[PDB]
């Protein structure tokens, strides 16, 4: 059991680089606009307390320069949305794949393709979290990297990287432009708020751990919806719902194991710890693979 | 920081799906050959103890069945090197990358495209063990995925999917068909032997640690090469020498922490546990991250 992020082959052939000034970073180009984060357009004295409006009034098609490789994008229209800003080329990209734009729910997960100067770096797979930030790895120069799910040959892009808000902590919006969580695109320092653990993605890959004859933490032992709530909140858990009890559904039947038979087991972690043992190779409760992961795992 | 693959997209154009007999896996095709695992020909009964030469004498150019997506390619030839089967096809594919076949050395990292039946299904990174086998997410009919690392432009081949020798571990071969490790491409029980942890990919890791703010593991000692390889052994980890300092040169440049002193830190977090703390979000030492693999992540 390893997280894997989507085949990225698709997102590849979207990636160009955005130049406005001396500031560049990355865009994603589909059909004939390329999106970006709207800040392209500020200086780094701009960016502590930008009038987005104002210093976009000041920026013409021409100043905005696209590159796609190394052949060179018209801009015909330049247009603000929320934080985003959309450049109208005069070429629709040939490699554009089918695509959505989704708004990703808390907890749900999605693969970056990290990008530089318009060119793919890595890929990783990433939760969205329960606070609205991300942890990453993204250098300078990274911004406009998406986020994105493959649904067989549909890509559904969710996510569009635009700050780091603390070490290893970044924000971003979807691709309308609207941040996730409560982030402005301005160099203030910025509170997250307290995070909470994933709680249905710890029993997701508490089944994965059952599936793959990992077992010692399976104990004599149930509880109860509300017990385990309590239990929960005292560790900074979300609250198990029923919803989420029926998208376990897959894996307790693969298993045989009752969710709160498996709820006991991770109540019993929470309060005595995991002393000194391993599940799937790691000694701290995974968060980040949503049931649906598991089961796309574990189905190929 | 985190684990980061390859961008897959240039592998991607190059997975297509090989059928002989009801045995059904993934191929790799790279000019006018198909590459994939030799046991393809097997049937079940086959693999407890087949004779590859008396089998392979048995098929001819028609019973290999090789599709791109849903286009079918016409096999002129067909040939054993070691543990691969190379199907010559008519036709060399459009979409192939410069490419090199290259054996990495064991600690070395890669990213796997696992596919099934000629499709991809999700990119993860992977270190070869010392041990030579792999620890994976593998399912039937994952043969012939593929393992690589880009430079550039450039995809340098190293790693084909055979087989799972136990629970979570696996075993293939380079693109020539030459095993890592002892194993052999029979359905029989094989032992893969103590495996150890990979030393300079731990300091790797720790420095990259003290680059993203974490550094409470940092101590007041300094050791020697022949001190802390004493305890490497009671650890089992990999002795370090100094061809291994070398490597980590430019992390100890960029840290301002000498080789050294950081073995000191890692024999005290050896000898004495991680006390409940973390280290850049684990609780385990992390061992599948090369050298270059930190300072690429950290230079973008
Ligand atoms: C885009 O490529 C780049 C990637 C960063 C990792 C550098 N992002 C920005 O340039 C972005 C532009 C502003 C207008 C949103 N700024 C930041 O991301 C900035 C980087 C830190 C290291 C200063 N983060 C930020 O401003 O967050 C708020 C903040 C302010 C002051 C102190 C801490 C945090
Ligand atoms: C290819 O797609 C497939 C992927 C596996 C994950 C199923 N691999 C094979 O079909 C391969 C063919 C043989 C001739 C190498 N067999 C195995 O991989 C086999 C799977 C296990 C679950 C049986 N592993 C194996 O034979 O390892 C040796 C062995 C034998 C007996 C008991 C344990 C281990
Ligand atoms: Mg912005
Ligand atoms: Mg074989």
């Amino acid at each position: 059991f390893r997280k894997m992020a989507f085949p990225s082959g698709k997102v590849e052939g979207c990636m160009v680089q955005v130049t406005c000034g001396t500031t560049t970073l990355n865009g994603l180009w589909l059909d004939d606009v390329v999106y970006c984060p709207r800040h392209v357009i500020c200086t780094s004295e701009d960016m502590l307390n930008p009038n987005y409006e104002d210093l976009l009034i000041r920026k013409s098609n021409h100043n905005f320069l696209v590159q796609a490789g190394n052949v060179q994008l018209r801009v015909i229209g330049h247009s603000m949305q929320n934080c985003v800003l959309k450049l109208k080329v005069d070429t629709a990209n040939p490699k554009t794949p089918k695509y959505k734009f989704v708004r990703i729910q808390p907890g749900q997960t999605f693969s970056v393709l990290a990008c530089y100067n318009g060119s793919p770096s890595g890929v990783y797979q990433c939760a969205m979290r329960p606070n609205f930030t991300i942890k990453g790895s993204f250098l300078n120069g990274s911004c406009g990297s998406v986020g994105f799910n493959i649904d067989y040959d549909c890509v559904s892009f969710c996510y569009m990287h635009h700050m780091e808000l603390a070490t290893g902590v970044h924000a971003g919006t979807d691709l309308e432009g609207n941040f996730y969580g409560p982030f402005v695109d301005r160099q203030t320092a910025q509170a997250a708020g307290t995070d909470t653990t994933i709680t249905v993605n710890v029993l997701a890959w508490l089944y994965a751990a059952v599936i793959n004859g990992d077992r010692w933490f399976l104990n004599r032992f149930t509880t109860t919806l509300n017990d385990f709530n309590l239990v929960a909140m005292k560790y900074n858990y979300e609250p198990l719902t029923q919803d989420h009890v029926d998208i376990l559904g897959p894996l307790s039947a693969q298993t045989g194991i009752a969710v709160l038979d498996m709820c006991a087991s991770l109540k019993e972690l929470l309060q005595n710890g995991m002393n000194g043992r391993t599940i799937l190779g790691s000694a701290l409760l995974e968060d980040e693979f949503t049931p649906f992961d598991v089961v796309r795992q574990c189905s190929g």
